């Protein structure tokens, strides 16, 4: 009934995309992905990585988390890669076209909803 942090970042990424701000959108889509993973870690209750937690997490934790979550849903480790691509090549390298961003962001959407679902 109340939006998750994951859902909010996605909506904000969507806004930036609509206004042509690809750099900002990519970063928000990635943040949306990071939150989706945290939510999923919390729900599936993975003490392993949460203990490894010492604000935002270390990229390696997210990668670990995505791997570890392959048991719950085979696709998340690969949806996560797309998020990473958006992060590096998108926000940092500034080398992704609008068509490419849309393609990757779509994998984030699927990730976001998976999380939202693990709740209810």
């Amino acid at each position: 009934s109340i939006s998750t942090s994951a859902e909010v970042y996605y909506e904000e990424a969507e806004e930036f995309l609509s206004k042509g701000d690809l750099v900002q959108a990519c970063e928000k889509y990635y943040k949306a992905a990071e939150e989706a993973i945290k939510l999923l870690v919390i729900e599936n209750n993975l003490k392993e990585i949460t203990n490894n937690v010492k604000g935002r997490w270390k990229s390696e934790n997210l990668f670990k988390a995505s791997k570890l979550l392959r048991s719950n849903n085979t696709e998340i480790p690969i949806l996560w890669k797309s998020a990473w691509t958006l992060h590096v090549e998108g926000f940092h390298e500034l080398s992704l076209n609008e068509k490419e961003v849309k393609k990757l962001k779509e994998d984030v959407r699927k990730l976001v909803i998976f999380a939202v679902n693990s709740l209810e």
